This record gives structure tokens, C-alpha cells and sequence, in this order.
């Protein structure tokens, strides 16, 4: 599960994945990080 | 140079390459332009 720290690293994250990019490349391209709950953290709740 | 319409294309912009991305592929997730000059279009100042 991707989680961002705010509405702008999720908007990079999507758009990387929608480019085509590996969840963790987009993951650091963004701030997100990749974690293994499927609910986000409310300090990466994005 | 990285030239960016706003500051949060520079934002996007700079977070990718913090996270490795190349100018190329940050200026596509930002919207921003990438020069090969030190003059930014007044259009992409940021």
C-alpha cells in the first residue's frame, strides 16, 4: 500500500504509477512510502 | 535549468530529484520545463 504525506506526494506518486513506474521508484520520486497495512497512517494518510 | 510555471511544479520538480529522478522524467511529473540556458521564460520562473 502506497501512503503519501500529503495530497501533493500522492498526486506525484499517481502519476508516476500512471506513467508506468515501479511502486517503489514512485515511492521515493514522491515522498510516499510502500507499507504493508492497507490503511494509511494518519501521519502518511494520503 | 529547470524552469517551473509555479511553486508547486518547483515543489514536485525538486521532490523528485531528491528522490533520484532524472531532470527529464521530474520535469514531466512537474510540469516544468527544462532549459538548457540560465534564462527562464518569464512564463516558467519559479
Amino acid at each position: 500500500k502506497s501512503c503519501c504525506p500529503n495530497t501533493t506526494g500522492r498526486d506525484i506518486y499517481n502519476t508516476c504509477r500512471l506513467g508506468g513506474g515501479s511502486r517503489e521508484r514512485c515511492a521515493s520520486l514522491s515522498g510516499c512510502k510502500i507499507i504493508s497495512a492497507s490503511t494509511c497512517p494518519s501521519d502518511y494518510p494520503k
